[PDB]
RNA sequence: GGUGCUAAGAUUAAUCAGGAUGUUUUUGUACUCGAAAGAAGCUACAAAGAUAAGGCUUCAUGCCGAAAUC
DNA sequence: GCTTCCTTATCCTGATTAATCTTAGCAC
DNA sequence: AAGGAAGC
């Protein structure tokens, strides 16, 4: 208490509130707000999805590569120029599998079934072609209406199925002859069948990469899952210690006796007392938690002992020695005859690896040569599998170092661990969030130590730092009422694992078989007896032997689609038939049910909902949401994130200011007090407006020195306060983020509306035209210019005598489909034809935008130009034109940036960034004033009146108007639209969106830079030429 | 009040292994025109190619590219 | 040139490590 | 949300 400042900090995922204020005066001496959105680390899961499908079609690729290169080696083919694409490979793997193919033939068959190798968890190709001759199709996700009923099938087999069709075709042509060896089959049977296993990932031996097991520092891992292990809580470069390792058995063990009280001298027991129970339960065959409590009462009365944890029920419970009783039971080994650090490694082997390959690499690889025979592993294999539900359980918080050194002291001292340990006895964000694997909260960390940093650099050591926390103060009446409802839902596991197992096999638990590879039963089932056994979709019955012995039948499916809520809860959470979920889609069941070929109809659906008590409330509520939806529209991953982050700073900071002998005082509060002083205070929220984060720091830092005020209230509803806050945002200056929309558009030539000349358009297509979405956009370019469509203009037919005469005698009514009104009567509408002919219609491409700023990517095949748009921006260089006197905006795309053939980094060259000068508008001889990244600060004084404005940059925005610029506000998210500017600038759009130019005559431009708690300070001076060093 | 060991309930994150699509190019068949040859490129199915722009070297269970670093 | 408007690809299967909150037992 | 052509 040297100091008689008190800083605060309202942590979040986007913002860290900040707030300074003398304990004793009450003066408010600094309030800021650091701005950094969450929007940026969150989109680490697009970042994710997209490496692994990228690795996906990659192998997919590579999968045909390498029969390209066995067909060359076998001398099979040698030239691949002139194969032919249009055969039917469904066709020849059937003709294959008795007559013989040409091996230009086999080889169709063969890469037709590489390319699609089915799941791994009447041969396919026979099934197949009879879905190609009766209905037409094969691929992807269809309908059918066999039997009078609509049934829904989809292209998923087998790997097995495929691998035994493979062979039989091969098999079949090795009978003709030709130079199918049996090294052949073999060989292409591993480019079909061929997986990596999930320890190890990408990579070889010489293709090293850290995501994978062969390192780039040259290491090769057993498994890349044991370097991701939680190290020690006290000896943080020690790996934990696995639970069924003895180390750990033997230390939950004593700190459970220990804290035991007992009829006895002391109360507790002793050393001697101790060693008879360890040495008991580990000679006990069978033992339970009460057992062991019949064995104290010898030793002395049950009901005398006091001091133990209890089950959820009420039940007692205690450690068993649980993991080396059942290790006993191995007859090709003895536990016995090994000692402590090779019974602690064989929990680390068999808690660590999951499979065959894995235990037995690592057997060779941690335990000395010839320390395990081919028959000991064999039966070690068998035993991690038997009890995955043991070592299915993780690890301790302890290394076994630790332990090593409190087990001694736990047997003599009696004391429990956290007596023992006492007894024994500028922050670097970097270090302090190296190995924590969430960029979300480490950079919500990182920033909220960058201030304190910033703080001290300029108030000196502070008296307290208060840091608001997101936990709850339940009451006695309020904390029984959480253990009521975990006791229930505990139950109702069991509840639904007893239901599993008495109509599986009559008993009642069920085999441990039943969960090898299907971990995800216990959740499963839990659906499938919250669902009343029932299809919640297609309202079909759901058999526990169809979801134990074909779970391939069935997938968990997302009420409200993840895409767009982002709900990975229970309650988001149905088991359906899996079919019924890809029908699905991207939809609510509100949206989709209805319009589902195979499936229950919405009513049929709200009438079971709210005709059951085994469901949930918030189960109810979203699978009955009549709600629109959508990604675009104004969840629990942020309240995980805050409280994570908002832990490790109160903790990185009371542990700073320890060893360092600071001794600043490090205090906490909860959101009821803050949200209630806040109503009680003068608290008056702004509205959507970055102002509320530097407001709750102060009152952070105010609840505090609560004990010891009204000035500082008074302060706090001072007129002139929203005014002087400060506001400070993180630049984003990355490159190679996302460049475009992912569709990939196709152009035409055409002329449309007020049009000379033919002109290239971009098309876009109805996608589905029997939805309420996809008749709309139909309505919509019909009213406006009919020709837009392809079809009016390339088969009127179909259009004037088809369409038209559908959209006149079909009822259109509450808007109604008059082509699903259609679709039910006769079907599909079938494009115009005499003998009945002519194919359906389900999608219409149409003329839609010019093509402007793009992505070319256009196939060397191609007879019109394929784009990618909506292209997405890097920086600004700013420059200045002495003659004009007027700036000049050159703008900078993700997509301007390119990995260098030669070199291959990643770079854009001057040749590329001058012709970009050039188109432009970037005199040749201009100067080069700043450049400006997403949320760097402008300033920009009109000249002609002196009258000034505060922007925060997002880009520069279209390419056709030159110098222009999309701002956003300094104070709060976005604008309202209608704001009004400086004179020169005028007012911003009514949508929000201020679009404006900055090249105009009379105008100055200043770039502004701020630390992290809001000190701006102008900038000019920024160099000579804009900053390319790459 | 903070914190530790344990256990469970709830919710998340990081990373790996795979599936089936979707988008688009080309080709073939069907549909429309033509006596055919073919034209058209709409509409449907199928195959083949591309699939963030783009790069790597070690030649393959090949590797990297939408995060972080400010 | 300036402002208004339209638009934007997904559903799953298997596995491991880690974190936070909460309730319980014990302790500093 | 923000890229960027449409619409005037
Ligand atoms: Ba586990
Ligand atoms: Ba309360
Ligand atoms: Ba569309
Ligand atoms: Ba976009
Ligand atoms: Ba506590
Ligand atoms: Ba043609
Ligand atoms: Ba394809
Ligand atoms: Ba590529
Ligand atoms: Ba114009
Ligand atoms: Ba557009
Ligand atoms: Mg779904």
């Amino acid at each position: 208490m040297g100091s008689d400042l008190v800083l605060g900090l309202d942590i979040g995922i986007g913002s860290v509130g900040v707030g300074i204020l003398n304990k004793v005066t009450g003066e408010i001496i600094h309030k800021n707000s650091r701005i950094f959105p969450a929007a940026q680390a969150e989109n680490n899961l697009v970042r994710r999805t997209n490496r692994q499908g990228r690795r996906l079609a990659r192998r997919k690729k590579h999968r045909r590569v390498r029969l390209n290169r066995l067909f060359e080696e076998s001398g099979l083919i040698t030239d691949f120029t002139k194969i032919s694409i249009n055969l039917n490979p469904y066709q020849l793997r059937v003709k294959g599998l008795t007559d013989e193919l040409s091996n230009e033939e086999l080889f169709i068959a063969l890469k037709n079934m590489v390319k699609h190798r089915g799941i791994s968890y009447k041969t396919p190709g026979q099934i197949q072609l009879e879905r190609y001759q009766t209905y037409g199709q094969l691929r992807g996700d269809f309908t059918v209406e066999k039997d009078g009923k609509k049934h829904r099938l989809i292209n998923v087999f087998p790997t097995s199925a495929y691998r035994s069709e493979a062979l039989r075709i091969l098999q079949t042509q090795q009978e003709f002859n030709p130079q199918i060896t049996d090294e052949f089959i073999n060989r292409y049977l591993e480019i079909l069948t061929g997986k990596r296993k999930y320890y190890h990932g990408p990579g070889n031996e010489k293709s090293r990469t850290d995501y994978g097991r062969y390192r780039t520092s040259g290491e090769t891992l057993d498994n890349i899952f044991g370097i991701l292990i939680g190290k020690c809580t006290f000896y943080p470069d020690e790996f934990r210690a696995a639970k069924a390792s003895y180390t750990a058995q033997e230390f939950n063990l004593l700190n459970d006796l220990n804290n035991l009280t007992v009829p006895t001298e002391t109360k507790k027991l002793s050393k001697e007392q101790k060693n008879q129970i360890i040495n008991y339960v580990k000679n006990e065959k069978a033992m339970g938690p009460a057992k062991l409590f019949k064995y104290i009462a010898k030793l002395l009365d049950v009901a005398d002992i006091k001091g133990y944890r209890i089950d959820k029920s009420g039940k007692a419970e205690i450690h068993t020695f649980e993991a080396y009783r059942k290790m006993k039971t191995l007859e090709t080994l003895d536990i016995e005859q090994m000692d402590r650090e090779t019974l602690d490694k064989l929990a680390y082997v068999l808690t660590l690896n999951t499979e065959r390959e894995g235990i037995q690499e690592a057997l060779e690889h941690e335990f000395a040569d010839g320390s395990f025979s081919q028959k000991q592993v064999d039966e070690l294999v068998q035993f991690r599998k038997a009890n995955s539900s043991i070592f299915g359980k993780g690890w301790h918080n302890f290394s076994v170092k630790l332990m090593m050194e409190l087990i001694p002291e736990l047997y003599e001292t009696s004391e429990e661990q956290m007596t023992i340990l006492t007894r024994l006895g500028y922050i670097d964000e970097k270090l302090l969030t190296e190995e924590i694997y969430n960029p979300v909260v480490a950079k919500s960390v990182r920033q909220a130590i960058k201030i304190v940093n910033a703080a001290i650099k300029e108030y000196g050591d502070f008296d307290n730092i208060v840091i608001e926390m997101a936990r709850e103060t339940n009451e006695d009446d309020e904390k029984k009422a959480i253990q009521k409802i975990q006791k229930a839902n505990k139950d109702e596991k069991d509840a639904a694992m007893l239901k599993a197992a008495n109509q599986y096999n009559g008993k009642a638990e069920l085999p441990h078989s039943v969960f090898h590879g299907h971990k995800q039963l216990a959740t499963k089932i839990r659906l499938w007896h919250q669902q009343g056994e029932r299809c919640l979709y297609t309202g079909k019955t759901i058999s526990i032997h169809d979801l134990i012995n074909n779970s391939n039948q069935f997938e968990v499916d997302a009420i409200l689609p993840l895409s767009i809520t982002f709900d990975d809860s229970l309650a988001n959470k149905v088991l359906v038939y899996a079919t019924a979920n890809q029908e699905k889609g991207q939809r609510t069941p509100y949206q989709a049910l209805d319009s589902m070929d195979d499936a229950w109809s919405f009513r049929e659906l709200k009438a079971f909902v709210r005709e059951s008590k085994t469901l949930s409330n918030k189960k109810k509520e979203y699978l009955l949401t009549e709600e629109d939806i959508s990604k675009f529209d104004v969840i629990e991953r942020n309240l995980v994130d805050t409280r994570y982050a908002s832990r490790v700073v109160l903790n990185a900071l009371q542990e700073h200011f320890r060893a360092h002998k600071i001794d600043t005082k490090v205090s906490v509060v909860r959101g009821q007090f803050t949200s209630q002083l806040r109503r009680h205070w003068g608290i008056e929220k702004t509205r959507d407006t970055y102002h509320h984060h530097a407001v709750d720091a102060l009152i952070i830092a105010a609840s505090s020195q609560l004990n010891l005020y009204q000035h500082f209230v008074d302060t706090l509803k001072s007129k002139e306060f929203e005014d002087s806050i400060l506001f400070s945002y993180q630049v984003d200056s990355k490159f190679n983020r996302k460049i475009s929309d992912a569709t990939i558009y196709a152009t035409r030539q055409a002329k449309v509306g007020k049009d000379k000349a033919d002109e290239t358009y971009v098309l876009g297509k109805i996608k589905d035209i029997y939805t309420q979405d996809g008749y709309d956009a139909f309505m919509k370019i019909y009213k406006k210019d009919k020709s837009k469509f392809l079809m009016y203009r390339h088969d009127p037919q179909t259009f004037e005598k088809v369409i038209e005469p559908i959209l006149e005698n079909y009822p259109n009514k509450v808007p109604c489909n008059p082509f699903l009104k259609y679709k039910e009567e006769h079907g599909y509408i079938r494009k115009y034809s005499k003998k009945g002919n002519g194919p359906e219609i389900k999608s219409l491409k149409y003329y839609d935008s010019k093509l402007g700023n793009h992505i070319d990517i256009t196939p060397k095949d191609s007879n019109n130009k394929v784009v990618l748009q909506s292209v997405s921006p890097w920086r600004a260089d700013v420059y200045f034109n002495k003659t004009t006197g007027k700036y000049e905006i050159l703008g900078l795309k993700y997509a301007d940036l390119q990995f260098e053939k030669g070199t291959g980094t990643y770079k854009i060259s001057q040749e590329k960034y001058n012709d970009i000068k050039k188109k432009e508008g970037v005199d040749s001889d201009s100067e080069f004033k700043f450049t400006l990244y997403k949320n760097d600060l402008l300033l920009v004084k009109d000249t002609e009146t002196k009258e000034q404005q505060l922007f925060r940059f997002l880009s520069r925005t279209m390419p056709k108007q030159k110098h222009y610029v999309e701002l956003k506000p300094y104070d709060k998210q976005k604008f309202e639209g209608g704001e009004a500017l400086i004179k020169v600038l005028g007012n911003v759009a009514n949508s929000g969106q201020c679009k404006k130019g900055l090249g105009k005559s009379n105008i100055s431009i200043y770039k502004v830079r701020t630390d992290v708690l809001g000190n701006q300070h102008i900038i000019k001076n920024e160099g000579d030429k804009p900053k390319l060093d790459f």
